[PDB]
């Protein structure tokens, strides 16, 4: 009906990362059950697929045009906050996410917040100002808090109800057990060169600097 974007850093996983984005699958569902998860970094066929981070919920633009005006905004706020590539570090400690529209369940890894404040910081106000200036002034609900932003790895296969109702209960629950089973030593981190606004027809790159 509309013309959507939504906003995201993209993360290509090399094969050794995939091996240790399985061996965390695996753990947590191990802890978990004593629900299924399929990673999100390997296609059906056993192919790698990119994961991201998502900054936005997706963006509903009445008009093409609004979306066009948000997207020279995102470049513009971008130039003018003089972003360069950063290395984002990301947590080996998975949690459940909830899906935008609240039927599915991710695992993900947060994107730390202590070691990546400096870096993401700046993306929130150029972000907020991108979506006043193309008609979306109510953006607080839109912008991902730094506390949630996320890599999802795996999607929970087949979840319940009353899963889906409690999990944020899960995630107290399994987030203590996890410190006390697991021992997850992994440095995982990635390159950022751009930020992404995706359309339906293509995802367009916008380059820093």
């Amino acid at each position: 009906r509309f013309w959507r974007s939504f906003t995201y850093f993209e993360w290509r996983p090399t094969p050794a990362i995939h091996r240790q984005l399985q061996k965390i699958i695996c753990k947590y569902k191990e802890t978990f059950m004593k629900v299924d998860f399929d990673p999100l970094f390997i296609s059906h066929l056993g192919a790698p697929k990119p994961l991201h981070v998502s900054l936005t919920r997706s963006l509903l633009f009445e008009t093409e045009e609004q979306r066009h005006v948000f997207i020279q905004e995102m470049r513009n706020g971008l130039r003018n906050n003089e972003i360069t590539p950063f290395k984002l570090q990301i947590c080996s400690y998975p949690k459940l996410y909830i899906s935008e529209r609240a039927n599915t369940l991710y695992l993900g890894l947060p994107v730390s917040e202590c070691p990546n404040k400096a870096q993401i910081s700046p993306f929130k106000t150029i972000i907020a100002e991108a979506l006043q200036k193309s008609g979306i002034s109510n953006y607080q609900d839109l912008i991902v808090s730094r506390q949630n932003l996320h890599v999802s790895i795996a999607i929970a296969s087949n979840p319940s109800k009353a899963t889906l109702k409690r999990y944020q209960q899960l995630n107290e629950t399994m987030g203590a057990l996890l410190l006390l089973n697991n021992d997850f030593a992994y440095k995982l981190e990635f390159l950022v060169n751009s930020i992404y606004c995706d359309e339906n027809r293509h995802s367009i790159r916008i380059p820093f600097n």
